[PDB]
């Protein structure tokens, strides 16, 4: 409503998804903006239904959470035209991962059903309604945890269990082929083999509903082919991963199963360095590191999406993934003769691109990036 417009009697105040940035960019104003962002975010949640309707349709949710993959990395690797990108139904162009470290990224994704917390708040219990997989478990979705690695490094599996709330045994990894040896010496299993094992298991369950969290490490720095001294080239590993995901999408299409696949990277690999951070360093969660390619694809729909993916251009983060899940949770979109793809992809929650690690916050303010180290004065991020 403009200055000489009127609201209607009884109108609620309109709550914007992103707090305004009209004040000049001083330390005090950027500090105040961040506190305003935290306040607004803490009031945001996806509301799941109390129970599924009796005519709900079972399907499987598979969340594919990829370490060390940002749009900047895809560009630097020369992989923007890989066929995988064109295979999604929905593709986010300004999805912010909120952090540049793996543990906090996974916790943020597991807490996708509420607005974005400060880094501090990630490591304290959240409201039960914030845990996406718990919301689904409540509605009868079997929970699965899957990885292409053992989760030992960095206490990652412990963080997923303790702070992410995912209290499920790691799916059996015995007999899987090894694709890489990790920077810590342990195996990174072949992703197509992990996904095919998942697909056989789900196929054993029938018209079950299930929700799987799958974390993938092949793009992490320091990974090598067994016996090879040098770190495998990033673009070779990324091509291999994208070819395996595309092959799996083909397998999923052939299966006829109803599946919602969400691909959401944790954070970038810092393949292309910048003034402050040489290639591979990611202690500051810069815009390049945190703008990641998130996508959604539906399989087994009576009326599948045709043509190129629907681009979501607005600033987004995990809350938008949770909203797409609740829009799908009754399974009815899978059996509709005609889907309103506009409505399905419109009015998704927008989230300002704020990113944090324990010691640093990065924001965009009036279109420019700033960093705050340990609660001190804001400084322009040097890009
Ligand atoms: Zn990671």
């Amino acid at each position: 409503i403009s200055e000489f417009g009127s609201s209607r009697a009884g109108d609620k105040p309109v709550i914007g998804d992103m707090p305004a940035q009209t004040a000049p960019p001083t330390t005090a104003n950027l500090n105040a903006w961040l506190n305003t962002f935290y306040a607004a975010e803490e009031k945001r949640k996806t509301t799941f239904p109390a129970q599924l309707p009796p005519d709900a349709q079972p399907f499987d949710l598979l969340v594919i959470n990829i370490c060390s993959l940002s749009w900047s990395d895809v560009e630097a690797a020369g992989l923007m035209s890989h066929p995988l990108w064109s295979h999604f139904d929905i593709l986010f162009k300004h999805f912010n991962s909120g952090t540049s470290y793996s543990g906090p990224a996974a916790i943020r994704l597991l807490r996708a059903s509420c607005g974005q917390p400060s880094h501090t708040r990630l490591y304290q219990p959240a409201n039960n309604e914030c845990y996406l997989f718990d919301n689904l478990a409540k509605l009868g979705f079997t929970q699965h945890l899957m990885m292409d690695h053992n989760g030992e490094f960095g206490g990652f599996l412990k963080e997923v269990r303790e702070n992410g709330g995912m209290q499920s045994e790691l799916m059996n990894q015995s007999g899987l082929p090894t694709a890489l040896l990790s920077f810590d010496g342990s195996p990174v299993y072949d992703d197509l083999a992990v996904l095919n094992r998942w697909l056989t298991g789900e196929e054993r369950e029938a018209n079950s509903r299930s929700a799987t969290f799958f974390n993938l490490l092949p793009l992490h720095d320091g990974n090598h082919f067994p016996g090879v001294s040098k770190t495998a080239d990033y673009k070779i590993r990324a091509q291999k991963l994208f070819d395996e995901l595309d092959a799996f999408f083909t397998e999923l299409e052939k299966s006829g199963r109803k599946v919602m696949v969400v691909v959401v990277p944790e954070h970038g690999g810092a393949l292309k360095g910048d003034r402050m951070q040489i290639s591979g360093l990611r202690d500051i969660p810069s815009p390049s590191i945190t703008n990641v390619p998130a996508g959604v694809k539906f399989f087994g729909m009576k009326a599948p999406h045709e043509g190129a993916p629907i681009d979501i251009n607005q600033p987004s983060s995990y809350l938008a993934i949770s909203e797409l899940v609740v829009r799908a949770v009754d399974g009815k979109l899978f059996t509709e003769d005609s889907v309103n793809w506009n409505k399905l992809t419109s009015n998704l929650p927008q989230t300002a691109p704020v990113s944090e690690n324990a010691n640093a916050v990065v924001i965009q303010y009036q279109g420019k990036p700033y960093v705050r180290l340990n609660g001190g004065d804001w400084v322009p991020y040097p890009q």
